[PDB]
């Protein structure tokens, strides 16, 4: 008989799953299995992200109960496990997505070789990301392009991405019954306090399958808003509805399929003929999201400086004081403590709200280096990706990809051309709440009696700005461009 596991690490979604359609066919049992390691806390990870990951396992719970199935959360390493469960429970074949992260490719081929000692065919499908990335590699010579201009032009010479697979049957096969490992009270999903987290996470997207379609539902709700979608022309200070899709962390975790959601968008151009391009289209931001999969999967290095070919090796300083001040929302300027606020609340921004804070510490005032600031992100974003986070930190810190170190934004005008009230500042910082708006943007300016009458003292109650931006941005960018022909 074929008994079968589908092991989920991302893509934690029953749509467009060919792991899973794969593990059900002719099977007379399947085990869908995720593994936990309950000693990770005690080695970094927020509640808001690891809560995400608990909710998303909870509704793929919610799904295979729902078919007649359950879903294992299984503790320990997966080196460890799956031989044990290999032979505990017959099993004949493996699936699981395929993953090109660095980690994923050491432990994936060590689970293969274990496998294979076993007698268990191994089938590893992609669709985490549009396209086979090692295809687009070959297709292209034999190396990654190093320019979204030249990746667009890669992928429409290889065309339409694949299809999203179908839907799972409406019945699976159960896993067997008193079979030891299965145990419910050992394979439950755990809460966020079980695992020995103290506060309660306090973000507002929650995890799962169905909340990453409703919410892409929602988004195409306005087929018009899809298609004349331009990202550099989005507000960065919306919060009551965000300007964006905030599909990253469902993205992130495999909630929402990327090919489903390409799909949808070539619905909606092929019926708007006007619809915007790349790379400011929402096609061009999968394409983004592709583009940096590519480069960072066949790039050694790619999340460091030491060792990256393509990332620029720039003197960084070592300023543990104006790190702590960013990374504590302290700074002085409203706007950017305001981000770096909304960041350790609900662990998402904007992506202009995204670049204000990173240019600030890296390439714009504090100067210093972006793996740092990265480090903050790897912990509090829930849409955290590995290889998105990186580049993205190489290109605001102008160290890759990105080469116009003149463009360096001001931590005071920034927001003020999209929020001049202040609202997006009074709702994270409330401190600020009864400041007018002409000192909002710099509290420091105020005259004294307007900062008692506000309830808000410079140096008391709100910190003074820790550098003076005209002085740092230009002490900044000297520094930069010297790096630039030193490094020839
Ligand atoms: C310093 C810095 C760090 C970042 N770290 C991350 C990260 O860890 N995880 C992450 O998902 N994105 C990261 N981004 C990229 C980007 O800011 C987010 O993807 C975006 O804010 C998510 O919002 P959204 O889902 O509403 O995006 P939309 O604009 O609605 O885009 C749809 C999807 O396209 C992808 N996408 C959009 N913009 C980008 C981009 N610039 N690069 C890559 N893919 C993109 C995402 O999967 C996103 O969900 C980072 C950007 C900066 C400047
Ligand atoms: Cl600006």
């Amino acid at each position: 008989v074929k008994n079968s596991i589908i092991w989920f690490r991302k893509g934690l979604r029953l749509h467009d799953n060919p792991a899973l359609l794969e593990a059900c066919k002719d099977a007379k049992h399947v085990y869908p299995v995720f593994v936990l390691d309950p000693h990770f806390l005690q080695q970094k990870v927020s509640v808001n992200r690891y809560n995400f990951l608990l909710e998303s396992l909870e509704d793929l719970q919610r799904s295979f109960q729902a078919r007649g199935s359950r879903l294992l959360v299984l503790r320990g390493k997966p080196e460890e496990v799956f031989p044990r469960v290999f032979r505990e429970w017959g099993v004949t074949q493996l699936c699981f997505e395929h993953d090109t992260e660095p980690y994923a490719k050491v432990r994936d081929a060590a689970v293969r070789r274990l496998a294979a000692e076993a007698g268990v065919e191994v089938v590893t499908p992609i669709s985490h990301t549009l396209y086979d990335t090692d295809m687009l590699v070959a297709r292209n010579g034999g190396a990654a392009p190093l320019t979204m201009q030249s990746f667009t032009k890669l992928v429409d010479r290889v065309g339409d991405p694949p299809a999203p697979a179908p839907d799972p049957p409406a019945a699976m096969p159960p896993p067997a019954e008193d079979m030891p490992s299965a145990a419910p009270a050992a394979t439950g999903v755990p809460t966020w306090q079980e695992v020995g987290f103290k506060e309660p996470p306090l973000t507002v997207f929650k995890g799962g399958e169905t909340e990453a379609l409703a919410r892409l539902e929602a988004a195409f709700q306005d087929p018009k808003w899809v298609a004349g979608f331009q990202k550099p022309d989005t507000d960065p200070s919306a919060w009551e509805k965000p300007a964006t899709t905030v599909l990253s962390p469902y993205l992130k975790f495999g909630c929402l399929s990327a090919r489903l959601f390409h799909a949808r968008l070539l619905e909606v151009y092929r019926r708007h003929p006007a619809h915007s391009q790349p790379p400011v289209s929402l096609r061009g931001q999968l394409l983004w999201r592709e583009f940096f999969y590519t480069v960072g999967s066949t790039t050694p290095n790619f999340h460091r400086m030491a060792g990256n070919p393509v990332c620029k090796q720039i003197d960084w300083d070592d300023n543990p004081e104006f790190l702590a001040a960013w990374r504590e929302a302290r700074t002085g300027f409203p706007w950017i403590d305001a981000i770096m606020t909304q960041l350790v609340t609900w662990g998402w921004m904007h992506h202009l709200a995204r670049h204000s804070v990173a240019c600030f510490l890296t390439r714009g005032d504090l100067y210093v280096s972006w793996e740092r600031g990265m480090e903050v992100f790897e912990e509090h974003l829930i849409d955290q990706d590995h290889y998105l986070n990186a580049a993205n930190w190489m290109w605001l810190s102008a160290s890759a990809f990105f080469s116009q170190y003149f463009r360096v934004y001001s931590p005071v005008v920034f927001g003020k051309k999209y929020d001049p009230e202040g609202r997006f500042i009074r709702k994270f910082l409330p401190v600020l709440k009864d400041m007018p708006a002409k000192y909002i943007y710099e509290p420091w300016t105020a005259p004294l009696e307007v900062q008692r009458k506000a309830g808000c003292v410079v140096g008391r109650d709100y910190p003074a700005p820790i550098v003076d931006h005209a002085v740092a941005s230009k002490a900044c960018i000297a520094r930069m461009a010297a790096a630039y022909r030193r490094s020839k």
